[PDB]
RNA sequence: GAAAUUGUUGAAAGGGAAGGGCAUUUGAUCAGAC
RNA sequence: AUGGUGAACUAUGCCUGAAUAGGGUGAAGCCAGAGGAAACUCUGGUGGAGGCUCGUAGCGGUUCUGACGUGCAAAUCGAUCGUCGAAUUUGGGUAUAGGGGCGAAAGACUAAUCGAACCAUCUAGUAGCUGGUUCCUGCCGAAGUUUCCCUCAGGAUAGCAGAAGCUCGUAUCAGUUUUAUGAGGUAAAGCGAAUGAUUAGAGGUUCCGGGGUCGAAAUGACCUUGACCUAUUCUCAAACUUU
RNA sequence: GCCCUGAAAAUGGAUGGCGCUCAAGCGUGUUACCUAUACUCUACCGUCAGGGUUGAUAUGAUGCCCUGACGAGUAGGCAGGCGUGGAGGUCAGUGACGAAGCCUAGACCGUAAGGUCGGGUCGAACGGCCUCUAGUGCAGAUCUUGGUGGUAGUAGCAAAUAUUCAAAUGAGAACUUUGAAGACUGAAGUGGGGAAAGGUUCCACGUCAACAGCAGUUGGACGUGGGUUAGUCGAUCCUAAGA
RNA sequence: GUGAACAGCCUCUAGUUGAUAGAAUAAUGUAGAUAAGGGAAGUCGGCAAAAUAGAUCCGUAACUUCGGGAUAAGGAUUGGC
RNA sequence: AGAACUGGUACGGACAAGGGGAAUCUGACUGUCUAAUUAAAACAUAGCAUUGCGAUGGUCAGAAAGUGAUGUUGACGCAAUGUGAUUUCUGCCCAGUGCUCUGAAUGUCAAAGUGAAGAAAUUCAACCAAGCGCGGGUAAACGGCGGGAGUAACUAUGACUCUCUUAAGGUAGCCAAAUGCCUCGUCAUCUAAUUAGUGACGCGCAUGAAUGGAUUAACGAGAUUCCCACUGUCCCUAUCUACUAUCUAGCGAAACCACAGCCAAGGGAACGGGCUUGGCAGAAUCAGCGGGGAAAGAAGACCCUGUUGAGCUUGACUCUAGU
RNA sequence: GAAGACAUUGUCAGGUGGGGAGUUUGGCUGGGGCGGCACAUCUGUUAAACGAUAACGCAGAUGUCCUAAGGGGGGCUCAUGGAGAACAGAAAUCUCCAGUAGAACAAAAGGGUAAAAGCCCCCUUGAUUUUGAUUUUCAGUGUGAAUACAAACCAUGAAAGUGUGGCCUAUCGAUCCUUUAGUCCCUCGGAAUUUGAGGCUAGAGGUGCCAGAAAAGUUACCACAGGGAUAACUGGCUUGUGGCAGUCAAGCGUUCAUAGCGACAUUGCUUUUUGAUUCUUCGAUGUCGGCUCUUCCUAUCAUACCGAAGCAGAAUUCGGUAAGCGUUGGAUUGUUCACCCACUAAUAGGGAACGUGAGCUGGGUUUAGACCGUCGUGAGACAGGUUAGUUUUACCCUACUGAUGAAUGUUACCGCAAUAGUAAUUGAACUUAGUACGAGAGGAACAGUUCAUUCGGAUAAUUGGUUUUUGCGGCUGUCUGAUCAGGCAUUGCCGCGAAGCUACCAUCCGCUGGAUUAUGGCUGAACGCCUCUAAGUCAGAAUCCAUGCUAGAACGCGGUGAUUUCUUUGCUCCACACAAUAUAGAUGGAUACGAAUAAGGCGUCCUUGUGGCGUCGCUGAACCAUAGCAGGCUAGCAACGGUGCACUUGGCGGAAAGGCCUUGGGUGCUUGCUGGCGAAUUGCAAUGUCAUUUUGCGUGGGGAUAAAUCAUUUGUAUACGACUUAGA
């Protein structure tokens, strides 16, 4: 017999299975479509989630109640030092999908990048690209052939970059390596662009520009094993239920004499890879720029880092991207920032966002002051002071 | 000093049972006859 | 059915013991005072009654239909709860014994056993009902049908089957055809044939159907309706039929 | 005539499936080819039937031989055989130079029941044949008694607030002893005595195979012993309900 | 000792420190709890839980077998010195 | 008992410790019972009422007895019943089934005893105890309280009158009550909305007087309705603690088990793990889970059958203790 | 003292006697009960032309009736119609004609019957006596009925003859007992007589459950052996009924059959009603409802796009593609159902063992307690009402959710993408616009903007919740002599309280291309016209497939880095040296345009094309290769070609290129032609061994000198594994 009353099902069936991701760095499964008319540019970037903070800005949209009037807003800061270009890969178009024809690497690789190729770095002769470096030191013999291989073939060209994880306060010491597809033109000069950028850093301002919609790709915060009530949002069973109430009462009919794949059940929650879209960049901060957190309306010399530092992350001495809202992943997590895959006017994505005030109060409590100078003025002199 | 049941060694087979029948290949072993 | 054993659990009586904070309320009896046309009424003390009451120990066992539910436990555990000075609680002694006890009465309890305890014997109690019923090969090979039965899940009986054969040796034979001779009432057919049913008009007769017209009426006449008769017409029958 | 509309049901799915469009569909016709335990021939087995052959030697005349036909089977009937315990007869049978039993993807016979042999183990009895006799053959009866698995190194060993440090002993210490620290019962006690009941559980010494669902050097365990002193405390006497 | 109290809580005498332990802190359980705004809409049903609660002062209805109802209902106070 | 002062308005500071109100049904109350699914409206109870009996007795026990209980008793008692405090009331019916009384009896009637016939066994006849039958009493015995006809000046109805069955015809009260089918009865009230609730209306299938009727303060771990307060019951969930579950050392079971364990459809004992046609199909596994294994727990307690029972009842059949 | 031969005591007899005892309280049967009798029977039919033949199949009948309605005989002819007669008519009685039964013969019906079998008159008991045979049913038993006889005694009639009950087919009863008639016989057993009794043959009393016990209920306190031979769930066959849908078109609709409806008929579908049945299940598949959750169907309520109107607008009605997406909060009731209140775009219908009880609950139903009404004498009964009433077990397999993991030389990093899944949804306000339209009333829509509902995925800056941060403070009781500082009160209590977790109770985000359905069109035949259709084709829906999003096949794949010698000489590549290993199956060559097939291939020519001319196919049965000891050893001739082999020059090919072409020289052979030598004996065939897979051990010649795991450690992770970090 039918349900006596209707209700939408709990949870989304397109995000199945709710298993753990295969890696801590979510993979980019689609890059922006290429038109061979623009200059050569990276389409993505690698950064670390620093934390949340609060922004005040003047909303500008006609027809709204809050037009030309203040709105307090929530943003998240992603810490983005420049990425070092080491290597390039060509992809031939085959009837069985794209396939990497060959990889050409740079002559010199730092320590922090070659640590990626090791499980035990403290036990090593460290033997990394030692015989590959001998491919260089010739005039024009070796490297140019595989480079010309990517010229003659490989309709898709991607660039291997590694993050400067030593500049961030993270205690990892082991960089993150990824392919970022080049979406310039004339794949021959895509290969040329990667050639003279070997061992050279690409800053975030050359990829993302302020007031842009970008994509955040990261692995979500994990919560271990979860009951069905929280994992799927099912209704809680009544109080006087024998043998538990954080369950699903009927997990199937008599026929088919099986449990279907679509019935909510207990298991892993979180640590999924997600691609959230349409996040607007509110600031492209400069690492070597005092008063990162300042604004034309504030004009007070203060960096983006709140008093006491970003909770569980540290400080933002490097460049950063301030993007509106919330993104998948927790603090200290590697996050990939991707360009929008389509063009949207939307009367909301073309708005020019000009900040007015950035919150720098402590996130380690009910923060009261924005700067140590502000705290000293309000309170006065203390007994600690001499 | 049996069987169920068990250990060790040896041999063989095993993609959601195993076991069986006809026929033969292959491997192991063997009687007769000269 | 016979003969025994149990009131160490529990039921009720009797005998002899034993146990039961601290509060609330404030009955009779008693003292003093006040108002008083008397009569009498009122007030404050005192006192400490009640199968009274809140609530411990105790005795109990309402709800969570909680825990447990191959338990700690063949009835327990937690919380909540009833009663708590007596128709109270309880020990020991003793009385009551199975168609019998005891019962503030639930068919309750009478040793985890009760709408008739337990033990042994009669007793291998009876069952048209359930289950099982042990080696091989060869040859043959059924029935669910008849009649009777308090007969319908059973028997008896005939039949179907096997075995032993017996007397004879191709015949007093045959789940067949032919010839000759009978019997039958089904299929079909039939209703201008009996019975019954059933459509339509045509022609006739009323001293004797009902009506309208000319008539006082006529066994007077005219038009119509009903039956009646004749020759037709359409359609039928398991309990209709010549064939 | 074919095709289409008419033509709506619940897990995904059924010309058997793939798939097939002058078909690999439908109607129709003509040949070729495939294959049943069916039909023809042959061999072999048994059963039934009809016959031949005592003649001397050689023993089964219930024997040997010739001919023909036939063979499914539940319940059931009949017949011929295999095996077991024991008894009469006989093989002047086998055997401590190894009987019986047990084990053996080694050999042989029989359609089969079964029979025989070889090898290992073992240690004292046992068979062939003709007969006699029966407590004579198992896969099952929620069969009886005994034994053993998968489950499975699994459920579990979570009520009662709580342990820690060090030394001693020992093969071995979370658990024994001692010290120290931290706690609890909180006087209707986790204290000190008894009644009923138990019977040595009391105490010492030695001691850990078993029991204390971990452990164990410890124990209400195990082995060996010691220990209960009345004129006054009880019984002993009286009587009660009763016997 | 607190306190009306052989209540509940703490301590003295006396006696125990007995119940397999160790490591982590997933889901779901058992037991104990707290929740913004709403306040029975939940459910057969307020089942469960919550609220009230000691004492002192004030005040106390219908009805009544005149004994009760009654701690009715409803207010105030509460430490230390 | 009172007064100052004092504090982050706190102070029965932990512990301890009534939620309250308006109503309906029902039992008066306290008390008792189904040990181990029912604590109740059940039982008890006081009070009320009835019945039997003066001892050669009532009631009861016993195989029997020179036997017993009440009884060491004596109607202000003993035995047997019904109802169930108080208040109020307990209406009509003795035809029936009972029970109980007169016996004034051509009714019936045993054994014995008597008479006649007989040759006797025997047959016949009259007579005849208790009992039945006949005739009275009794309902706080068991119980019952129905039709019909004619009538009042609008109809309707019947204060009045008569009549059968079979004796009487339901009075005082109470009711969609725990007793009403129809029924979710109709009206009012309560709600935004009520098959609930309360108050009313009645030819009431089938209310009703110690089968007790009605009312009723107090009480109730009894059934029900609503209001205030209060809250995680809920909107709609979230978080925390202990012990588990989890991993380890030691110790270490049970249920159950034809063989086993992937589906779809088909056909099939009409719902397959196995069969057919398909889809498929990769070792070894861990924590969860409750779809399935028509999972497990019991030779269905329901139904039916059986010439199988038992407990109980009675104008069943056949007997019997006692009297 | 009382009583007194009465009580009492003993035996026999009558009444009373559920206090007690034992027992019984039919059968068939579309389950049982109620009902009925299909139980003993009879007629017609079913019944299918001998006989037989079932059903609780159809129309009925019997437990009797008759001294004549039995037996014999004689005479007459019936029902009815027509015509006539005083009262007298449709029915009185009388006359004639007609009249095959259309009457009667007890009853039920069917046969039969006309000088009778009918109606009237006469006589009588043949409805008698004796035992046998036979038919029916059948067992060739009994019982009943009957048939024809034999031996007596009669009736009637002139006589022939008829008469052994009823014109035929129903109309009935064993054993034991009692009783009667007959025989007046046998026996009473030590011998007699007489009563009495027992025997012998024929009747009567009766069993209707009728081949034949002597028999009341109840059980909700219950028991046993069984039954799925038999009911109450599901499921299966069926579909009357329920529900849904068609065809026809008399009519309604002012007018007008079909805008919307639609009578009388009729044809279907479904299994969400209820029936009918009894196949499975009674050594048990847990029978209401709700809650929870998933999925499926379409007969579509809303949302998308459309067609038709009795569509001016608005609102609405009919219909199509469509199940992508939604379909609620409540009062009462256990309720399913129902009925109201209210919101909403809408509050559609259903299935999944009437889904879902080792998921819950337990309000209802349906054990045992209890009350009432009604019924019963009673025990008790009631699909009447009411109140209280134990809801057990997963640790196994599979499924599902998550999680590891051997083996693909090792190890590490970066990737591809087969397959599977998928997602967004709906409303409001402003403007368009008081506009279009309409006499007026009234009154839209596309485009645009701002928000909101339902859903989903994350996240913690802020706000709120949570407190063992037992972090700070405060307070009570007690304990530590007081102070300070602490313990205990199972987290003592209270206020605040960071971090983490977390709330539509907080915030953010949720994409655009193609192909289509219905539908509306273009060109254009069929059908000289016309037509959206046939060929061809355009636009088009919340639809499908893509983009995008999640996982990554643990037996799908690519690129890249490093690859161990003093673990006692290890690893890799190259040449041969010998072994082992195995074969989804060499035995001359897998021999390369593309495109069309109502058209092409090749050759040639020009003015280079969609060109002209010529030729070819009609199968690869082709082309190439192919002679020599399983293919030997030598000689010459002719040309300077052919082939194999190791080197070498230069290119081309990345879809899995791993192969193709080419320059130069050397070398072997050459069957292009002509000579010389050898073969035997494997005995007359025996595959008669000539291929390539992998691995190992040796040489000699180059090439290069790593990691991973455990353990420790971090928390961006976590049940354990696993993950992510760090450590010379
Ligand atoms: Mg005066």
């Amino acid at each position: 017999s039918h349900r006596k009353y209707e209700a939408p099902r709990h949870g989304h069936l397109g995000f199945l299975p709710r298993k753990r991701a295969a890696s801590i760095r979510a993979r980019v499964k689609a890059f922006p479509k290429d038109d061979r008319s623009k200059p050569v540019a990276l389409t993505s970037f690698l950064g670390y989630k620093a934390g949340m903070t609060t922004i005040v800005r003047d909303l500008d949209r006609p027809g709204s109640k809050f037009h030309k009037r203040e709105v307090v807003e929530a943003v998240t800061v992603v810490d983005t030092p420049p990425v070092v270009v080491v290597g390039v890969v060509g992809y031939v178009e085959t009837p069985r999908g794209l396939r990497s024809l060959t990889t050409v690497w740079a002559e010199h690789l730092s320590d922090e990048v070659k640590r990626r190729f090791y499980k035990n770095w403290y036990k090593s002769k460290k033997k990394a690209f030692t015989k590959y470096s001998a491919k260089y030191a010739q005039d024009g013999a070796g490297i140019e052939r595989e480079l010309a291989r990517i010229k003659k073939y490989a309709s898709v060209v991607r660039v291997l970059v590694h993050t400067q994880i030593r500049k961030t306060p993270l205690a990892q010491k082991k960089a993150h390596l990824a392919e970022i597809q080049l979406n310039g033109g004339s794949i021959s000069e895509k290969v040329d662009w990667a050639r003279e950028h070997f061992e050279k850093t690409v800053a975030v301002d050359s990829v993302f520009e302020q007031n842009e919609m970008i994509d955040a790709i990261a692995v979500t915060k994990g919560h271990g094993f979860e009951g069905v009530t929280h994992r799927w949002g099912t209704k809680k069973l009544p109080r006087k239920t024998h043998r538990g109430l954080r369950k699903v009462a009927c997990i199937g009919a008599w026929h088919p004499a099986h449990v279907m794949w679509s019935v909510a059940r207990a298991g892993q929650r979180g640590y999924h890879s997600r691609t959230s879209i349409n996040h607007k960049i509110y600031r492209v901060g400069k690492g070597d720029d005092e008063a990162n957190g300042a604004t034309s309306f504030d004009r007070t010399k203060k960096t983006i880092t709140p008093m006491g530092g970003f909770v569980h992350y540290g400080e933002i001495k490097n460049d950063f991207i301030m993007v509106k809202g919330c993104i998948p992943g927790n603090r200290k997590r590697i996050v990939t920032l991707r360009k929008s895959l389509y063009t949207n006017t939307s009367r909301k994505a073309l708005e020019e966002v000009s900040l007015k005030w950035i919150d720098t109060a402590s996130k380690f409590g009910k923060g009261r002051f924005q700067t140590p100078a502000e705290k000293h003025a309000f309170m006065g002199t203390l007994k600690k002071d001499l």
